[PDB]
């Protein structure tokens, strides 16, 4: 009945707890101390952090809870607008874009994206093939180069050419800096000091809008039909409204897609590789599978589908460190959560996914151990125990994309290189709105298998 | 390229090889002579027995091979119908029952079964506590009493009261005799000599149907809810189709669960205790773990989960003598196995699990030794090297049930008794469709620890 709540800071309530480099890990530690649910209060903001599958399975009841825009998502909405990830379910653009875009994110659509993913994955492999002896790989950096490029190419037939760059593309510079500002506002009063941050945020928004609007305009002017999200958005009609997305919503979708693919997915790859190199038996098993399945110089889609163990590795990395580590819900009506936490309509819930995923009640005592075999049989996973991609109709639309990309790339990585955690890397999880293993570096020794 | 095949008997091809009381062990011996794959042909039947992890890891690829009903299972289907174990994957009832029953077989459902499992386990312990000096235990017999009672009680809140009986329950008489008939049909086929076997087989099918249908009817008449499989099947709706199991399929599930819970699971316990008394250091280590963990008169669910070594003991017993020793696959499409055995769509494979489990390339030279420590790390076990519970979505739904039951009981056995292999029992594996150490007897000297 009485809900735990972490330490408060007077009028700031719990808000300063989020004034940390790693708010998600701080929230995890709080959930470790306080259990499956705790109230988190900020000035004019109350939410309840859920950590147990028991409570989260209820929160995932879409008849009782709907996606809430967390404060983080509201700030990202300043540049992703009413894009799929930052639109309310009841907003007309959400269902509309959802209906229009769902087919181009299907498992079937991955067949069409596969060749472009391979293109970038090959650049990644070639990059690593081309390292000198005892040069290392900056994993999240290269994974991000890969994932950004992949979504650039698959989504908008645009080549960020991240493997040809140290300095990020002007769109990314703004996106990252807009994200950094969005995150920083969470930790933050809006004293005059932030006028530079505010101007910069608006400049970055204008930058992203301008570049993405140009890409949309450029495509419309060409008429060039490609196998990409932009083409599908320019032509797709929502069966329900019969309408296409307007160009502004397309822009927000593109920004959203770049945001999702640019970091969130690379985090999965980085964590996966981190866990692989920390768990040599797992790596060996994933590498065996990579070697057994990826028998052609270029993986086919079907071969990627056969990378079962690689997929388990990915799920197990998603279990430990889901890179979009939280999502937010609101009670559609007065309701009682877990039979003992009465919620009023509009009350907010935060699903603290890494805690969910450490629910010992679901996963057993060994929750911190990296064991892809937990995912050997996907039906052994209870409902709503494993929610790296969120929940229900507001679940990650890019799930199949992210997983296909990640499986392909990790499969190729495992095919082509032995990996050395030559620094005995100490997991240091950097938090933006997503998670990455900061400074994670490996050496890759080529297995000399040509492409 | 050319696939070995054991000796043939003219028109009967290999069929007479199965006309032996130990066909699995005979198939293992053939696999020892012929290696990882051999064609096994009967009139109008061809299958390929796989014995190497190299090939079985391919066989376990669900995008290439689906569960096949072996001839044994097809004969078992005559009384287990489209129960989960004898339904084809494409059978509406398989997915439906699978979706419906999966939660009642999860690790979380074991928590709710645990008390009834303890109930039977305590009856087992008390039976042994109550033996007179120099009164031995008929191990498989008592394990079967335990396992059958356990599935009767957790499965349908029915007390077979097997520890009160010399004479098996009429359901069991018919089930055992139907099993023996199914197996005999393999070794056999339409000659008049077997017409009494048919009448008996149908009488036994009728008995099982009637008795189980009455259990279903009585439950539906009662309205009473138990924390049991029958209740879940009467009330559960497949999330996918929204449909419940019908009463006939529930009957097939019950019979299947009873068959699974009778002899298959007791075989595990019997083999485990066999190996334990044959490997006294292992027994001592398992016994040390039971004493350290089972600190209460009655094991809790959590304590059974802490019986890690006992779990390994069970896995190692499953490695050597998987009590469901084979499963059958068919090629969903034309495919090449192991890069050198072309298979046409619909070609059948038998996974000879005990031979798989002896793959020295996986387990090392000492494959015959009982070393539960081989199971210390699942990640260290190559993919599909260890398949005592079958594979993929058609894997044993009762796996967690069996293991929890077996761990609980074995832990308690190890807690409560010292065991003497007082006859220096010579392993003699009786084959029905499952394997048991026939005549395996031990003496148990109580450690006099109360319950
Ligand atoms: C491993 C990578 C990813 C993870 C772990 C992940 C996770 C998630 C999560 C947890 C949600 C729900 C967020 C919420 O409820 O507030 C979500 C939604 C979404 N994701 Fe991802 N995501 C990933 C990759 C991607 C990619 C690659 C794309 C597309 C380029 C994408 C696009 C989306 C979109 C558009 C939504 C909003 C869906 C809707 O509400 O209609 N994501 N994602
Ligand atoms: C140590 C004991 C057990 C072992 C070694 C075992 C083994 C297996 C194997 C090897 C399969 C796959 C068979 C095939 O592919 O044709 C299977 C399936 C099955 N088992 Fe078990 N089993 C055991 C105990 C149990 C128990 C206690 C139950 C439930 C009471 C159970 C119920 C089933 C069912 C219903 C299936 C069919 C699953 C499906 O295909 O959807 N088993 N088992
Ligand atoms: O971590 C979060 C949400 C994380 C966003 C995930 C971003 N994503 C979504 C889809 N792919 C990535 N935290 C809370 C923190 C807070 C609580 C109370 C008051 C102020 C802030 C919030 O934003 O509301
Ligand atoms: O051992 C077997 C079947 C395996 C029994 C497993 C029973 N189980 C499964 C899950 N829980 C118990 N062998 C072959 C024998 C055969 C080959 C060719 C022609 C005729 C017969 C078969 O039945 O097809
Ligand atoms: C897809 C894309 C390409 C360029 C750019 O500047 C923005 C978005
Ligand atoms: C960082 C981030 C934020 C939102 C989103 O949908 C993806 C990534
Ligand atoms: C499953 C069952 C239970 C009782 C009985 O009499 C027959 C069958």
């Amino acid at each position: 009945k009485e809900m735990p709540q972490p330490k408060t800071f007077g009028e700031l309530k719990n808000l300063p707890l989020l004034n940390t480099d790693k708010p998600v890990q701080a929230l995890m530690k709080i959930a470790d101390e306080l259990g499956e649910i705790f109230k988190f209060e900020a000035p004019g903001r109350v939410t309840r952090y859920l950590s147990s599958q028991r409570l989260i399975k209820e929160a995932c009841d879409e008849s009782r809870f709907d996606k809430n825009l967390s404060q983080a998502l509201k700030f990202v909405r300043d540049f992703t607008g009413d894009g799929l990830a930052t639109s309310w379910t009841h907003e007309k653009n959400w269902k509309k874009a959802h209906n229009i875009l769902l087919p181009s994110f299907s498992q079937q659509a991955m067949k069409g994206y596969h060749a472009m993913m391979v293109d970038i994955a090959v650049q990644l492999v070639q990059k690593w093939e081309r390292l000198n002896a005892d040069e290392h790989i900056e994993v999240p950096e290269d994974m991000t180069r890969l994932t950004l490029d992949t979504i650039g190419l698959c989504g908008f037939n645009y080549r960020f050419n991240s493997f040809y760059r140290d300095q990020p593309h002007p769109f990314i510079t703004s996106m990252v800096r807009a994200l950094d500002e969005a995150m920083n506002k969470l930790q933050r009063p809006d004293d005059p000091a932030y006028d530079e941050n505010k101007r910069q945020f608006q400049e970055d928004i204008k930058v992203m809008n301008d570049l993405v609007d140009k890409i949309i305009a450029d495509r419309k002017a060409s008429g060039e039909q490609s196998d990409d999200l932009l083409t599908h958005m320019l032509n797709g009609k929502d069966p329900e409204t019969g309408e296409p997305l307007d160009d502004e919503n397309i822009r927000y979708q593109i920004i959203t897609f770049l945001l999702a693919g640019h970091e969130v997915t690379s985090g999965l790859l980085s964590f996966a590789l981190y866990f692989l190199v920390k768990n040599p038996h797992v790596l060996q098993k994933a590498a065996e599978e990579a070697a057994r399945v990826l028998v052609d110089p270029v993986p086919s889609y079907k071969q990627v589908k056969q990378l079962k163990y690689v997929g388990m590795v990915l799920n197990e990395a998603l279990r430990l460190w889901p890179t979009a580590p939280a999502f937010s819900l609101y009670a559609k009506e007065d309701t009682v959560l877990g039979g003992e936490y009465p919620l009023e309509k509009g009350d907010e819930l935060m699903v603290l996914i890494p805690q969910l995923h450490r629910d010992k009640t679901i996963w057993g005592d060994d929750v911190e151990e990296f064991r892809p075999e937990r995912f050997e049989n996907p039906s052994a996973i209870p409902q709503h125990a494993f929610k790296p991609f969120g929940n229900g109709q507001r679940a990650c639309i890019g799930q199949q994309f992210a997983l296909h990309e990640a499986t392909l790339v990790l499969g190729m990585m495992l095919k082509h290189f032995d990996f050395e955690d030559h620094t005995n890397y100490e997991l240091d999880i950097k938090e933006t709105l997503t998670l990455k293993p900061e400074g994670f570096v490996v050496k890759a020794k080529s297995k000399k298998i040509p492409l």
